[PDB]
């Protein structure tokens, strides 16, 4: 069933550890057996695009607060519920995208400038957790590319495209941890 992919996907993104735990990472493995491991895949794929979307918005805020535009925070916190709400679910992400409507909503009142700089902290703070979201989606790809669950061909064909965008990012965990599973990948075929 497609809701208990959608719900295998937000269990496994769901923790404080930027790595999944041995027996989270076999459970995951094992759930995929019962589902359709290709759609657990390109749930992840999906994820992951979406939290490399919401960290340059969340970089772009973050210049938005040294410039002290409060027209800039706010058109960022427009894409990113924009982003958020056309890519399928948003239960990850589900309180970034309650305080960026909530400061999109109080744009229609008379609302303070302190009061503008506290939201956009707010979502910087939020998007920071975005970070483990996406190191986590990529231990579950790890897991279930290095298994004999799909082909490993099959799995470079899924995966490269994704993979190939967060190795060419800004350095940092989600690029080395995405260029060692591409490498991988590319290397058993």
């Amino acid at each position: 069933d497609c809701q208990q992919e959608l719900s295998l996907v937000q269990t496994v993104t769901r923790g404080s550890r930027a790595f999944l735990s041995r027996e989270e990472a076999q459970h995951f493995v094992k759930e995929c057996g019962l589902l359709n491991c290709e759609a657990v895949l390109e749930l992840l794929i999906c994820h992951l695009r979406l939290g490399m979307e919401i960290m340059k918005l969340g970089r772009q805020l973050r210049e938005a607060v040294r410039a002290n535009d409060v027209d800039a925070m706010l058109k960022i916190a427009k894409e990113i519920i924009k982003v958020i709400g056309e890519t399928g679910l948003d239960e990850v992400y589900r309180q970034l995208l309650k305080a960026a409507k909530e400061f999109l909503e109080r744009r229609a009142e008379n609302f303070s400038h302190e009061e503008a700089v506290a939201f956009a902290q707010q979502i910087i703070q939020l998007i920071k957790q975005v970070e483990c979201v996406q190191m986590r989606a990529l231990g579950a790809v790890a897991s279930l590319g290095c298994t004999d669950l799909l082909p490993q061909e099959h799995i470079l064909l899924l995966t490269r495209p994704r993979l190939q965008e967060l190795s060419a990012g800004s350095p940092g965990p989600v690029t080395n941890k995405a260029t060692k599973i591409l490498r991988h990948f590319e290397a058993s075929c």
